């Protein structure tokens, strides 16, 4: 619509005990305010976190026989460059 609005991570994990909330595919946001009843199937659908926190694909099935991820029709921005890493470490958990 205008231009790809970066939301600091605060904003994105601002979103949970109200209704609507987002997510974030690594390096993007999704405004899935919709999608909680655009795709109803098992609760697996904004839930598949586990593994560091990565969401590879959580699109449930039902919609037309497996179709395949909807990341478009569902996102808002991209996420600020202030947290992404890759400008001065990479990585680092242990």
């Amino acid at each position: 619509d205008k231009d790809v609005k970066y939301y600091t991570l605060e904003e994105i994990q601002k979103h949970k005990d109200s209704k609507s909330t987002w997510v974030i595919l690594h390096h993007k946001v999704y405004d899935l305010t919709k999608f909680l009843e655009e795709h109803p199937g098992g609760e697996e659908v904004l839930r598949e976190q586990a593994g560091g926190d990565a969401t590879e694909n959580f699109e449930d099935v039902g919609h037309s026989t497996d179709a395949r991820e909807l990341s478009k029709t569902y996102i808002i921005g991209e996420l600020h460059p202030d947290d992404r890493s890759k400008i001065a470490k990479p990585s680092e958990t242990l």
